[PDB]
């Protein structure tokens, strides 16, 4: 289906290529291979650019969860 | 207020000190120093252990956001 990431806070750009959004505004992710910045298609403006990775979180539960964060505890 | 954290997965315990939960119960964090690993109390069911930071979100929203991932785009 449609996979789409929700912002969790507004983003102000500050830079020519990042992107702006709304708190609840939903995203569509272009490219992810850059690190922490991701690259972001709006579907509501229908902007599009550099979005802080930890500003968003998916649309949707039902995702698997991340590796186990290492060492474990005893 | 009352500060908890949601689980967004299932957890099963697996080491002498952590702790299982279910997806959807509201955990209590009474140690977050020590690493990813922080040390929770299960508001549903009582029990005490150590927990995946990255298998929880906060409970409200309208937090703050993180600082903004390290290097930048231009
Ligand atoms: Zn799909
Ligand atoms: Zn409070």
């Amino acid at each position: 289906h449609m996979t789409t990431f929700v912002a969790l806070y507004d983003y102000e750009s500050r830079t020519e290529t990042d992107l702006s959004f709304k708190k609840g505004e939903r995203l569509q992710i272009v490219n992810n291979t850059e690190g922490d910045w991701w690259l972001a298609h709006s579907l509501s403006t229908g902007q599009t650019g550099y979005i802080p990775s930890n500003y968003v979180a998916p649309s949707d539960g039902g995702g698997l969860p991340p590796p186990l964060p290492l060492p474990l505890p005893l």
